[PDB]
């Protein structure tokens, strides 16, 4: 039904893309429904190398436990495959609550660029919570402009 | 332009989902153009991994890889990871310009985790971005439930070459039915 089709939107900032040496600097989270309407906003936490990593994982895991069913909803965001690699390593209990599938907005951007080049030319941050809001609007823009 | 807009399709079969322990046992590669037209079939290799790792696999892994004939073909293989990487890197360099084409497939971020660790030179030839057919699958389920039911059931056994052809068939299905 509608609940199993909710999305767990995230945005993360790291020191780099090397999973062995880089760390999660900032993170934000929010839930939407299947039609991208924001149901709830999670926290916007800056992590030390302000709060520690293990506490952010508790904060974020609490937030999604009260908003989504266990192991059902996918992680959503722009280049969220880069974010999932770091969440699978540094927040494994948070990732245990989600599905293995992602709703990656940059996959949709790559298809828009190839298949709908005019729409792509006119396709549309200080916090990680603002970067999520921008990705939702980008995903909503593709739904209206390139999907049937 | 057109050569930079080609897609690098990949399917892996591993001994499990543990990046710290598990290894790659099968790999297939295929190239399509921007519009998902079939351009070229790449290698389809079964990579040799120890008997300890195969006997200590998950109950799902032992049963699915056993029935498919993969665990038997892995024990008989003479292909190392280094040998397969070289064959896969060679093939994509003949097909695509460096660092411009994405990796494509179903939840291909999991295949990228294993390729980033075990075939880093093959990943250096591809762009940063991926084409995850499972993102489009999730949006189809949600926004196009009728079309989603009409999509064909994944009929392939976990053989890299058969799996990669079905991910292409699945993205083509979405392009044909849920895109403008
Ligand atoms: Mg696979
Ligand atoms: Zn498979």
């Amino acid at each position: 039904g509608a609940m199993a089709q909710r999305m767990v939107w995230v945005d993360l900032e790291m020191t780099g893309l090397d999973i062995e040496k880089d760390q999660i600097i900032e993170m934000a989270c929010l839930i939407t429904d299947s039609d991208l309407n924001i149901l709830a906003e999670g926290p916007n936490l800056i992590i030390k190398q302000t709060i520690t990593l293990q506490q952010a994982e508790y904060e974020f895991l609490s937030f999604v436990r009260q908003q989504t069913p266990p192991g059902l909803c996918p992680l959503a965001g722009n280049s969220v495959h880069e974010d999932k690699k770091f969440l699978d390593k540094y927040m494994p209990q948070f990732m245990k609550h989600l599905h293995y599938r992602i709703i990656d907005v940059s996959t949709v951007k790559e298809l828009c660029r190839r298949w709908y080049p005019e729409e792509y030319e006119f396709a549309p941050s200080h916090r990680a919570l603002d970067a999520i809001s921008e990705s939702i609007k980008e995903l909503q823009f593709y739904r209206n402009n390139i999907f049937k």
